[PDB]
């Protein structure tokens, strides 16, 4: 079937005070990102926005799962209800709740995030890895 039912097209950290965009294009080469970092200044709020298409049928029980790492070890597994989506033309977008970038030098450092977007079939609609560095400043 030429193109798959669920195509994850992008990840964006939506953050009002970041000086520049913070987008990953997930339709391209995913191997580019382990060389790139997103920087968040400590303490700022952000959301994560995942953009995806549903091309030809109901997806139920979508979930966005996040395993976060510091220094090679797993410090957090979080997952979010995405829900149910029917096929259409325009990409959909899913926004996590508002979170706060950690503050304090128990917080600052480099984090690596393994993301999956799945549903109830445990379909790998996509998995990708990216980096997040938390800093005293931009």
């Amino acid at each position: 079937a030429m193109v798959p039912n669920v195509v994850v097209t992008g990840l964006t950290l939506v953050c009002s005070s970041a000086p520049g965009p913070l987008e990953l294009d997930l339709t391209g080469d995913l191997e580019s990102f382990k060389k790139q970092s997103f920087v968040l200044k400590e303490g700022v709020e952000y959301r994560i926005k995942i953009s995806f298409r549903v091309n030809r049928e109901i997806v139920s029980g979508m979930k966005y799962i996040q395993h976060t790492y510091r220094k090679g070890v797993k410090i957090d597994k979080t997952d979010y209800m995405v829900g149910s989506y029917g096929p259409r033309a325009e990409a959909y977008a899913f926004l996590t709740p508002v979170e706060e970038a950690p503050k304090g030098m128990l917080a600052r450092g480099s984090y690596s995030i393994k993301s999956r977007f799945t549903d109830d079939d445990k379909t790998d609609h996509l998995s990708w890895e990216w980096n997040l560095t938390i800093k005293k400043d931009w």
